[PDB]
């Protein structure tokens, strides 16, 4: 048993909802938060942009520092850093950007990081300014998470699309 609420259960692992995923890390406070990330940690836009928000820049200052020591990440790459005021920690994943010209078959990867944690509160990768289907991103998701893990969808038509087409 844990603290999510009000998710739609898919599958025997993978959960999904119609919300906020800043506004849903500081009620959970999860011990596992997914950060939508690019291989710099240059957290400018999306839900990137909204999770440093929360943490008033905290988390770029760590990231910058993270990337002046280990250089970028692979696409389809991870590393967990501090969650700050969001969750104990964030998975930052890096999943294909479409709108750069990145390989999709490298969503799978992307989503691979997750199976090394237990429990995690996640978007859709590659979806929303990543230009990817959320659709085909949420099939690669069940398809690949075995772990337990909560979407938040922030789109309300979306998550609506989303759940009426899941099979
Ligand atoms: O796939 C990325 C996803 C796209 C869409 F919005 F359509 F769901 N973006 C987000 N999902 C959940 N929480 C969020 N907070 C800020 C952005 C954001
Ligand atoms: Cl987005």
């Amino acid at each position: 048993v844990n603290s999510f609420s009000g998710y739609l259960k898919l599958t025997d692992n993978v959960y999904i909802k119609n919300a906020d995923i800043v506004e849903e890390a500081k009620k959970v406070k999860p011990t596992v938060v997914v950060n939508a990330a690019n291989v710099y940690l240059k957290h400018g836009g999306g839900v990137a942009g909204a999770l440093n928000k929360a943490t008033n820049n905290a988390m770029q200052v760590e990231s910058d520092d993270y990337i002046a020591t280990n250089g970028p990440l692979k696409v389809g790459g991870s590393c967990v850093l501090s969650g700050h005021n969001l969750a104990k920690h964030c998975l930052h994943v890096v999943g294909p950007n479409v709108n750069k010209g990145e390989d999709i078959q490298l969503l799978k990867s992307a989503y691979e990081n997750f199976n090394q944690h237990e429990v995690l509160l996640a978007p859709l990768l590659s979806a929303g300014i990543f230009g990817a289907d959320p659709i085909h991103s949420l099939r690669v998701c069940v398809d690949t998470v075995r772990t337990n893990v909560y979407l938040a969808v922030f789109d309300k038509n979306l998550y609506d699309k989303l759940v009426s087409s899941f099979l």
